[PDB]
């Protein structure tokens, strides 16, 4: 029926359904998605500029940042004060911390597409805005200060080089400050020039540093007799054996050495912070960072061991001190080789592995080459930090976490460059350089770095804890327990060095976290915090599902038929008063009208009203439902609403005030709602107000209605709480008012109970009731026993009730049997004469109860009375409505309660 | 119509409804007559021996138990080693701990009738069986050991009194052993004699103790020169000032003094342990315990101050006197009055406050009275402990918490008295007396008492934390924070003295708690633990209700329509595999039949199936519903099931295997269930098995069906998962198999992806799909692109489909245009020729897809394929069912998935 070419066309061209394509999931505004538009379910169902590679962008950056001052200056001192083994152990511990941090970072960076800000973006998108902003501020400031520290190191090295000659301008501190200012200006200029220039400069510095390392390694293998007077002796096993072990020749300990060394391993995130300029993160960051860490650790360990195997701790440089005669009785490591480096214990000798900070330069075949290597290392580290800080700050400011800093987010040029961030970082670094004494500052910045690492590790662990299906990290060489251990180790290490610095950093982090949480920025990124919230709720619900029910653990789980949650405020607040912190509260709303529009109406209403309830401080659940009429929607809610053991057991309704001026079908639906509630074993609570409950539409009447709506919101003075417990429903009638009095807004109100008694047994019945409610431990102010019930109500009230009921009567007696049956068939709510004759006693009881309530409980703050139960099929809906209206007419706020008839009170324990 | 009578009769005689009466809430066997019967809601709605008072039962017992050895023996030593102020401080600290414990006990004992036992009953009924059993065992053993210690103290005092004369039988330790054995036998006899006899003995002992205290107080006010050589001097401000302030003569310390004194504060629970024999608790325990504590503390403090204000720390027995008309050169308090009790700073003088342990006897005006008082105090404390232990043990054994001890709950006599418990306590006490050296044992028992007190305080705090409406304590003189502070103080105090004893007691408590929780005795007391479980679930749900939705936080919340949870095991386990630990799972069951019987059936099913699910380790929720047909119940569940944000979003049901051999109305209801799910914005998952899903009714066919049911309960093995993602439904089709692979039972299985492409573009489409799913980070083992779709399926398959569809065609073309319309109206599921002509392409697509699946995925462990969506009103129900049947048949387990069409996957972070 068609050509063979047609049968081989593109799959999906003959159907509205779309094949899965990348454009369906991309949100980027690329050509507005001309063809990347997957059809919605309704449509198918409804009736008819510069990017860097991983090598240059991550590996080189991380290596340059990690290698700093200690590479050529303080490594020898560390290997001296602590033996080869102890120094290697310190290096390995720092490397372990950094490696755990790198694994966590690689895991976090392989989940989605990272945009900008290495540590900040990852931490924020994986944990939440609070932690994200706190760590962003901390890390940015730490990098800004590290820029100054590196510049100061370079300046001090150059000043020492000048002091090696006659060149000098001012005192040492002032010369250091001048050199630091000049160097920081040069670095700022280079950084502002552009990112490609920075990359080229970094490559040059890296090659210079590698040349310096190679020069040192070559020099250590070419001993010269001239260096023999100094500590250098070549590779001798005697020196290696002697240099082992912790000869702490000063007021310093192992922990102090570790603290001194640690800043040497705090450049691992240089590549990550360039995520905004990486060609392809999720493939460059992990491998580059891990390789850089491995290379730097290997170089550190090798250099430490080599320096410790070819230099003596103490060596008194003196040409006329070698030879050591011919035969010696000296057991010293130097003595075994030559007399050089002898008699140093008493007289403090010039240098050696313990007192000289230029041993690496001396060992190297070429000294100026090592000097250039030191310069390049320090400058490279400073440049990396100075580039990293503005990127993190701009990423943090783009999110508007701190509105005051929104200025430092604008970009310049083809590639968005935070020039303002660069200027701010330059200012901070220049200030800290002008201080020129960063010895005290260093522990604080080290602790800042450790806090950032620990929060990265904790973010990985937290994400692995909340088993969100979106976690799905691409990197598969991590572990939740390893990451948790890494976070704990980071905290412990930060506390080990400068405990008070650790306390200060923790205080700062906590303060920033609290500020951000209070601010609550308007943004959600799908952090693991929300996933953990859902998982915790689910686990707690599952746990509660296995708990057996007990009478003393009973709580009122009320399904309030409120319509729009804001439509009826009085009912909502009243139900909230005895439900908050005790029992569940579901606000049920039934939507009518066309299903097509009702679906969108309910979809909007869900979010709108849940947000309204949350913002209004009411701990309720919105439960929208779409149904033809109110009765069937209530049926839906009473059958399915809730989850597990947290389902409703009480139905709360507002009184149908306008039942007289309304279609009898609506009244029938109301009474049938009552009947269904009773049928499914539900407690029923009806709240009646003189003015009504609905204020959505909203003269004198409107003002009174609004006042009634707002009445149950302030402190309820102390007037009374009248409970007319006439029938034993199981105790709910008494449990409601007690829970009311248990709240602050109702504490001043006293509960006085009304019961029906015998005329000649008033005292006995009163005592029995008092004892019964004392066993229940329900405080009461007074007990009134009424013997006037069952009396005939006044003639006027009966006449009024009859006049009210006349319109809805059937008058079967005065009509033909067939006509009466036909009338009752299509109007089932009609009141039959037989039922009126049968229940004249109940009608008189309702009227007399209204009389008694008016006479006695006419000044109560709120009234709780037993709700009459009409046998289904025996009493008409109109008769039930008339009973309810007569019972509670012309009264202050009243509640009609009819419990499950299962006991909800107990005097046993 | 009625006389004056019948108008003033008892309220409630003319109605089935009952007035509230205590008989309605009493559950005791007696008083269950017709009068004390509350009518059920259905019945109203359906269509037509010795008891002690608080004084002698609690106050006297508590006072006698609290007062023990230290009252007349070591109080002087305590006031000596420490100062008056420090001794008062230790007394006040112990009293504070005991007073907080007493407040907590009175709070816990005023929350209903306490049946029997002592602290065990209160702790169990307020906290749970685990804590109850642990504390019961600990407390009973502690009381038995305390009996042993009191007997040992009495024996030691009597042995010392004998040594004061020329009376002795064997070595001191052996004589102590004989005296202790005799005393314990006498105490056991007295206790077994009854309880009234014990009360009379206790009253006699209390009178003797009061006489002894009065004798001491009288003696301290009548100084005699004979006792002047001893430390006694009468009241003198010089001695008071001298004795004020610590003087730790020996290797003692404040903490050691506190540890020595603390056992003096125990015994506050003697009255509460006789709760089963009190006239009424909730009125005797609180007041009696508090008054006893107050009186004992006042007496302790007064005696301490009096002894420290009228006796010198060091004194000499040399009657020769001192300061015989000499000059006053010494500032010692003794010199102020006379030289007596001086000059023993180097040599150890005879006795005094520091050295003598009978100063109270000497100070008193009649030593034999003080000796009798010591005897009475020790004997009364021992008797109280020996009575308390068996009561607690019997209460613990009556609950069957430890089945091995069920034999000790038996009672004897008119009043249930545990004789076996008495014998066991006597045996334990006799053994510990035979040890005769309880110095090392005292700290352990002290820590046991402290643990009991701390857990009482923690029970009060926990009850106040779980805001159960049944808490309602009658004693309104406590505080949750005060009780928590008391528990913490008890723990800290127990750890302060004998830290290793505290660790041992904590280990024992933890072990007993773990054993009880593992055993999980079948008991339900309505503890604070269950209330806290409910409250925690509610709070977590409320918190989750305020969390905004995100694509990466999406979870599959599946409303699996399974009927009876055990009826279809394969479907339940399959849904559990990709829902456990990730997303919600509600098992929906629809009940049909008469409403009256259906309600009871659903009520039974709720408990039965929730228990079955919990016992079978399935984290699902049972959701019963009563409706006329399956569609109505599914509508109920899809509209109302769930709570807050934890509500279903995916519909899972089994394939209607027997649709061909079934009424077309049922098939129409099935297809309309599909349509309703799509309309309500639900994802739909259909699971089809060759043999079916139902195994409730269950030859070869039955065996195969059972094997299919059990197939998915084991480890899958090195099979493959075939995903035919043909249409972009949002990613659910791919999300489900990934979640399957996330679990251990599906680790081996690898995901194979099938997509539709164009011939001559296979490589490009395969690369694009691989890239797209690599950005999603879902691992795959291979990607197959099929270009042979849209081709005409074999003639035989089309003929078979036509033959299958024949009995449901409308055949409108060969009709009169009126009979056809009538048939369509009567049976809307009829397949019209117009729709068949329109969707021949879709039919051929289904047939060819089945061909491709059989040819390619015939060996997959499980198949996931996109579920075709039929436009509502355009495709008949019969045609939709035929499409589904043709698409899947003669295939391994297959899942048809049609997501919400909202994206559930993302490559952004
Ligand atoms: N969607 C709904 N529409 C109307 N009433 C609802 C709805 N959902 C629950 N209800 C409950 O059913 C009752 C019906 O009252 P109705 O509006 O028929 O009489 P009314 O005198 O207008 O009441 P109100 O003063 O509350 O408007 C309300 O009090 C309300 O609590
Ligand atoms: N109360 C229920 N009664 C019947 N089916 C239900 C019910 N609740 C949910 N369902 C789902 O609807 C499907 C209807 O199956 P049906 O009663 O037609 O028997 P079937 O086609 O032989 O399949 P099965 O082997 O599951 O019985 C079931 O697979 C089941 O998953
Ligand atoms: N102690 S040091 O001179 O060898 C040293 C060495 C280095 C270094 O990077 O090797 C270093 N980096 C900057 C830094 C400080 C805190 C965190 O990072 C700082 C210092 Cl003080
Ligand atoms: N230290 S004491 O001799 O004055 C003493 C005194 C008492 C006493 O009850 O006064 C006491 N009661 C029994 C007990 C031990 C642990 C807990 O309770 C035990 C002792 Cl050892
Ligand atoms: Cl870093
Ligand atoms: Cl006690
Ligand atoms: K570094
Ligand atoms: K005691
Ligand atoms: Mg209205
Ligand atoms: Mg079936
Ligand atoms: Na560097
Ligand atoms: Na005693």
């Amino acid at each position: 029926t068609h050509t063979n070419t047609y049968y081989l066309r593109t799959f999906g061209h003959n159907t509205m359904d779309a094949v899965p394509r990348i454009d369906h999931y991309r949100h980027t505004a690329a050509q507005l998605g001309e063809k990347l538009l997957r059809p919605s379910l309704a449509e198918l169902h409804d009736e008819l500029v510069v990017k860097f590679g991983w090598i240059n962008g991550v590996l080189v950056r991380c290596m340059l940042n990690i290698w700093g001052v200690m590479l050529f200056i303080r490594l020898s001192w560390i290997v001296g004060q602590a033996g080869i083994g102890l120094s290697v152990l310190v290096i390995m511990m720092a490397t372990v911390v950094t490696t755990i941090t790198g694994l966590s970072t690689s895991a976090i960076a392989t989940n989605g597409f990272v945009r900008g800000g290495g540590a900040y973006y990852l931490i924020s998108r994986s944990l939440g805005p609070e932690f994200g902003g706190a760590i962003g501020l901390i890390f940015a400031f730490a990098n800004a200060v590290a820029v100054a520290m590196y510049v100061v190191g370079f300046a001090e090295t150059v000043v020492e080089l000048l002091k090696e000659h006659s060149i000098l301008m001012i005192d040492e501190i002032n010369d250091i400050r001048i050199i630091g200012a000049i160097t920081v200006v040069i670095l700022l200029g280079i950084s502002v020039a552009g990112m490609e220039w920075e990359a080229k400069a970094q490559i040059v510095l890296l090659v210079i540093l590698l040349l310096a390392i190679g020069d040192f390694v070559i020099g250590t293998f070419i001993p010269l007799e001239s260096k023999k007077p100094k500590g250098f002796f070549g590779y001798k096993s005697e020196i290696f054996n002697e240099n082992f072990g912790p000869d702490f020749r000063e007021e310093e300990t192992f922990f102090s050495v570790f603290e001194i060394f640690f800043p040497a391993a705090t450049g691992i995130l240089a590549g990550a912070n360039i995520s905004g300029d990486l060609a392809d993160p999720q493939s460059a960051i992990p491998k580059g960072t891990l390789l850089a860490i491995l290379i730097t650790t290997l170089v550190y360990v090798g250099i430490a061991v080599s320096v410790g195997s070819c230099v003596v701790r103490d060596a008194t440089g003196n040409v006329n001190d070698t030879i050591v005669t011919e035969l010696t009785n000296c057991t010293s490591a130097a003595c075994k080789l030559n007399f050089d480096f002898s008699s140093c214990e008493s007289s403090p000798c010039s240098y050696g592995l313990m007192n000289n900070f230029q041993v690496m330069s001396m060992v190297s075949g070429f000294t100026p080459l090592i000097s250039a290597g030191i310069f390049s290392a320090t400058l490279s580290s400073a440049l990396a930090s100075l580039v990293s800080a503005p990127k993190i700050f701009q990423a943090l400011c783009k999110d508007n976490i701190y509105p005051a800093f929104q200025m430092f987010a604008k970009g310049y040029g083809k590639n968005n460059e935070p020039l303002r961030g660069y200027i701010l970082t330059f200012l901070i670094a220049l200030g800290f350089i002008l201080i020129a004494e960063l010895n005290v500052i260093a522990p604080i910045i080290s602790n800042f770095f450790l806090a950032s690492y620990a929060l990265i590790n904790f973010s990985v662990f937290h994400a692995s804890l909340a088993k969100s299906p979106g976690w799905r990290p691409a990197f598969k060489y991590y572990n939740m327990w390893i990451s948790l251990l890494g976070a704990i180790l980071c905290c412990i290490v930060m506390f080990v060095i400068n405990w008070w610095a650790a306390l200060l950093t923790y205080v700062i982090v906590l303060g920033l976290y609290i500020y951000v949480t209070y601010k609550k920025p308007d943004v959600n990124w799908g952090s693991s915090t929300q996933a953990l919230t859902y998982l915790n709720a689910l686990q707690h619900s599952i746990r509660l599902s296995g708990v057996e029910d007990h009478v003393k653990n009973f709580r009122p789980q009320c399904l309030v038929m409120t319509g729009a949650p804001n439509s009826r405020p009085a009912l909502l607040h009243l139900v909230h008063d005895f439900t908050k912190n005790v029992g569940l509260m579901i606000c049920g709303h039934v939507h009518m009208g066309p299903r097509r529009q009702a679906m969108k109406e309910m979809s909007i209403d869900q979010a709108k009203y849940q947000r309204w309830l949350i913002k209004n401080k009411m701990k309720a659940f919105y439960a929208p439902v779409h149904a033809d009429d109110l009765r069937e929607g209530a049926q839906y809610l009473m059958q399915a609403a809730g989850l597990g053991r947290m389902k409703p057991n009480t139905l709360v309704l507002g009184f149908k005030k306008d039942w007289l001026q309304a279609d009898m079908r609506d009244v029938d639906m109301y009474i049938n709602l009552f009947h269904d509630a009773f049928d499914i074993q539900y407690g029923v609570v009806v709240i009646r107000l003189k003015e009504g409950l609905d204020i959505s539409h909203l003269n004198v009447a409107d003002q009174k209605l609004l006042e009634a709506s707002t009445q149950f919101q302030k402190k309820q003075g102390k007037n009374t709480i009248d409970v007319w417990w006439l029938f034993d429903d199981g105790g709910l009638t008494l449990l409601i008012p007690y829970l009311l009095t248990t709240k602050k807004k109702w504490k001043d109100c006293k509960i006085r109970v009304f019961i029906g008694g015998k005329i000649n047994r008033i005292d006995h019945d009163r005592r029995a009731m008092a004892t019964l409610l004392s066993k229940f431990r329900i405080d009461f102010s007074d007990i009134m026993v009424l013997g006037d019930i069952n009396t005939k109500p006044k003639k006027e009230n009966i006449i009024a009730f009859e006049e009210i009921i006349e319109p809805y009567r059937l008058h079967e007696d005065d009509k033909e049997q067939d006509i009466a049956d036909k009338m009752k068939e299509d109007e089932p709510w009609r009141i039959t004469d037989n039922e009126l004759e049968l229940y004249k006693t109940k009608t008189y009881r309702q009227i007399r109860l209204n009389e008694l309530l008016k006479e006695h409980s006419s000044t109560a703050n709120i009234i709780v009375m037993s709700l009459p139960v009409a046998r289904k099929g025996a009493v008409s809906s109109a008769l039930y409505m008339a009973w309810l209206e007569a019972l509670s007419k012309d009264l202050p706020p009243i509640l009609l309660v009819r419990g499950n008839h299962q006991s909800v009170l107990t005097f046993y324990s």
